[PDB]
């Protein structure tokens, strides 16, 4: 599923995102644009033979299990697969606990270099919230 702006905005909204960890609604939604373009099926291998899924772009060396990153972790509990569902709740919890773990939304790359220190606000106005 590719998202629209407000559809993807009100989504995380309702799966208690705004404000998460004191990350206002506006930086999920630029992370998730310049991450996946809004899409829950993008994938990306990164160079150690991990990869990225869904509209955050999780890691499978330490988030989900895909079953061909050796030696990874799986710290959300979650087959990789489920991160790609049109429903972002696998996405989201998996998220909360990325953002908890002590660097805040600087694990995301996208966010840290386009997003962080900009006006996210933009990102969520003239939405129906
Ligand atoms: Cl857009
Ligand atoms: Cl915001
Ligand atoms: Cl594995
Ligand atoms: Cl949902
Ligand atoms: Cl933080
Ligand atoms: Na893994």
């Amino acid at each position: 599923k590719v998202f629209g702006r407000c559809e993807l905005a009100a989504a995380m909204k309702r799966h208690g995102l705004d404000n998460y960890r004191g990350y206002s609604l506006g930086n999920w939604v630029c992370a998730a644009k310049f991450e996946s373009n809004f899409n829950t099926q993008a994938t990306n291998r990164n160079t150690d033979g991990s990869t990225d899924y869904g509209i955050l772009q999780i890691n499978s060396r330490w988030w989900c299990n895909d079953g061909r990153t050796p030696g990874s972790r799986n710290l959300c509990n979650i087959p990789c697969s489920a991160l790609l569902s049109s429903d972002i709740t696998a996405s989201v919890n998996c998220a909360k606990k990325i953002v908890s773990d002590g660097n805040g939304m600087n694990a995301w790359v996208a966010w840290r270099n386009r997003c962080k220190g900009t006006d996210v606000q933009a990102w969520i106005r003239g939405c129906r919230l």
